[PDB]
């Protein structure tokens, strides 16, 4: 008769392998979104909220962009994001990244009609 | 030419899979009925068993042998979809990082029930 301990392991345990762990999210994603084809993009943030909520930021808190422009906007709320940045040993075409999941406000630059995000400026 | 808007979506959007459908079935949780909800923990077995030595808390049923993990653990919640119908069980998969609460018993003292994630 299965023990209570083994029933729990059966119903609930699925330890991830190294290839499947979140720490490898950035390495897979920077590659599949084509951000490592020509050189290693040093830093890049992925945003996990809906597209509606991210597009909505273009009508939220207007802030200066790092480059000096003023078509940047910060979300009023924090958003689930994942920050990818090159590890010290990363070397093109073998780019490597440290994955950091977080909840932060995002700052995006907006342009066009409709006025939507066209550049990711910072997470704060 | 890919638009400026579409380029932003490619480099930066990753909003919100059949993981629950397969695991619920591989672990025999859909054998004669669809178990309605279940949670899988992706930490090592040793780290999960160590929770029985962490924060002692009351279980939902009032027992006093529940334990909450000091740290958040990577987990996946499996919830039956609205269309799910035995023998064609179907689940929505939601990943999270939360503290887990397990009831423990036995010698050695190990988890025997998943009570909640907080
Ligand atoms: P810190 O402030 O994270 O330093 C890292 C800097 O990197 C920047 N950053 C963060 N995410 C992105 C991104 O997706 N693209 C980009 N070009 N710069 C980013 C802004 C931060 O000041
Ligand atoms: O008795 C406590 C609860 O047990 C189940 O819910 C918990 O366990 C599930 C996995 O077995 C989790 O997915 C869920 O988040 C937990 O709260 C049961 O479904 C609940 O009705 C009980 O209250």
């Amino acid at each position: 008769k299965e023990t209570a301990a083994a029933k729990f392991e059966r119903q609930h345990m699925d330890s991830s392998t190294s290839p499947a762990s979140s720490s490898n999210y950035c390495n897979l994603m920077m590659c599949c979104r084509n951000l490592t084809k020509d050189r290693c993009k040093p830093v890049n943030t992925f945003v996990h909220e809906s597209l509606a909520d991210v597009q909505a930021v273009c009508s939220q808190k207007n802030v200066a962009c790092k480059n000096g422009q003023t078509n940047c906007y910060q979300s009023y709320s924090t958003m689930s994001i994942t920050d990818c940045r090159e590890t010290g040993s990363s070397k093109y075409p073998n780019c490597a990244y440290k994955t950091t999941q977080a909840n932060k406000h995002i700052i995006v630059a907006c342009e066009g009609n409709p006025y939507v995000p066209v550049h990711f400026d910072a997470s704060v």
